[PDB]
């Protein structure tokens, strides 16, 4: 009945040098170019998607701009008011994520981040597009918004959404650091959906394997990546198994492989790494986060990729 | 009546990226490096100093061992078991004093590190150098070593050593990121010294500084250059008081100079930068926080500096 087969709702937070007030008109137009990206290579190879896969963003707080004050003022290099210095090559971009989730009111950005993500998807559930939706609703989360996505669908084993997410995806997120802080702290949470993707560059001073928590062996196993939609527009073919992972390496591995599968965060591979153009690397240390950034909403790559994994459910 | 006047412990953990046990000889062979500075720079342009100062150390717990294992397993590059890869540019760095201090045996390092210096003072005391000691204990933190060193005499408004402290030196420590992930979980801590003097190359990527977070403003005043040896042996003739910074930059501070002065570290400038030779910027971000810690050893200018501060006690 509902044309709408796939929400995708994005949790749309910036990057880790982002403060105060953002401008709507940014993330507005972040999503303009991926819904655009996403028309595009669905003409060119998922026809039968075509009209069915609606994207909705949800404004995320700007977490790290405490952060961000502290670390411009601790830079031993000359800069202006409320700026970062260029010539800080190794600026501790790392430090960001951490202070920010280590604030007394991370949890409040959290409760407010569910909040608003229930008024958009009640607002689809009224709108045309959305009246008898009964599909499937993946979460993305940027690289800030990524972090409070994760905190708003973790349980152990504030409110809650009031949908259940299927595929979450996750923008070059320094999720990995912030659970290695949060295990060093208090030494199994795991994310309420069906598979965790997480996507890096390997260049991105966010970029943080995720598997090698779950199995730490796993760091010793290749990242999975992603193929370029310019020579596999239709994909290589790749399982994306867990399972594969670990037959292949079963002597690093293995009641092990029963073990690892039932503590993994889906039953596919979670660390994607994204081929990076030369370019994006001539850059200095304070440009990167915005530059990464913006890769993703752009990136054919990436969507191509979105794709072939909503397609099991049609 | 004792012949020594001045006693520099130097509390030598290493690097952030040092782990497991370390080696004694290595820390030895640092503070024989060290030593043997102190003696050349002595007897140039400080003669009435030769045989009256005395250098001991301490060796402390490598605090940063778990944290480089997780931020090692993090790495979304190619690499072997137990390494860092030289491809990753920007290795989280920043993350692992943050990583060490928050774990809950933290404070265990900090009750050894006390425990261990008193054991060496003590011996020191009962030698033929210290029989009849008066005079004064300077502190001397490496990297980790001082952020070990700085809890050890903090109080605000696990035993403690059993000597007071006239000079603290750090050199290139992350004290301030330390400070400010503290100051962001719990939003006055203060050193039991009569002055903190922090030393950072511009470039290192532990240089952090600390005059900001005792007050903000001193974000946009300049560290003090510390003079070069071979340019300026006997130094360049500056006061380095606090008064005078709040002087030339009183439109910015200025009961404003009371509160600053009473909240300060001593009544001399806190962050000192140091001259950085260009090869020390042509490596790889891996290999920083080894040639940084190894430069102090051997810096004449860091050396002839901590002796001109110990002369106001002649």
């Amino acid at each position: 009945s509902c044309k709408t087969h796939v929400l995708l709702l994005v949790l749309h937070g910036g990057n880790i040098l982002d403060t105060g007030a953002g401008d709507p008109s940014c993330k507005a137009a972040d999503i303009h170019t991926f819904s655009s990206v996403l028309e595009k290579v669905t003409r060119a190879h998922f026809p039968a998607a075509l009209g069915h896969i609606l994207i909705k963003f949800v404004p995320c707080p700007a977490i790290c701009s405490e952060a961000f004050s502290l670390v411009s003022h601790l830079n031993p290099y000359s800069h202006d008011e409320g700026c970062l210095s260029s010539s800080q090559d190794h600026v501790p971009l790392a430090a960001l994520p951490l202070l920010a989730i280590s604030s007394p009111q991370y949890q409040d950005a959290v409760a407010t981040v569910i909040e608003r993500a229930n008024q958009v998807y009640r607002e689809f559930l009224k709108s045309s597009d959305g009246i008898g939706f009964s599909g499937q609703v993946c979460l993305i989360g940027d690289c800030v918004g990524g972090l409070l996505a994760f905190d708003a669908i973790c349980y152990s084993a504030l409110g809650r959404f009031d949908f259940d997410v299927s595929d979450f995806f996750l923008f070059g997120s320094p999720l990995g650091l912030v659970l290695a802080m949060r295990r060093t702290v208090l030494p199994q949470v795991r994310p309420a959906c069906s598979q965790v993707y997480s996507f890096f560059h390997c260049a991105d001073p966010s970029a943080s394997r995720l598997e090698p928590l779950l199995e730490p062996k796993f760091h010793l196993v290749p990242p999975v990546s992603v193929p370029r939609y310019q020579r596999f527009p239709l994909g290589d073919g790749q399982s994306l198994l867990l399972a594969d992972a670990l037959h292949t390496h079963s002597p690093l591995f293995l009641v092990g492989a029963s073990r690892i599968t039932a503590k993994w965060w889906g039953s596919k591979r979670i660390d994607y790494a994204l081929y990076c153009p030369d370019v994006l690397t001539a850059f200095p240390t304070v440009a990167l986060p915005h530059l990464f950034h913006a890769s993703y909403w752009e990136s054919t790559d990436v969507v191509a990729f979105i794709l072939r994994q909503v397609m099991r459910y049609e």
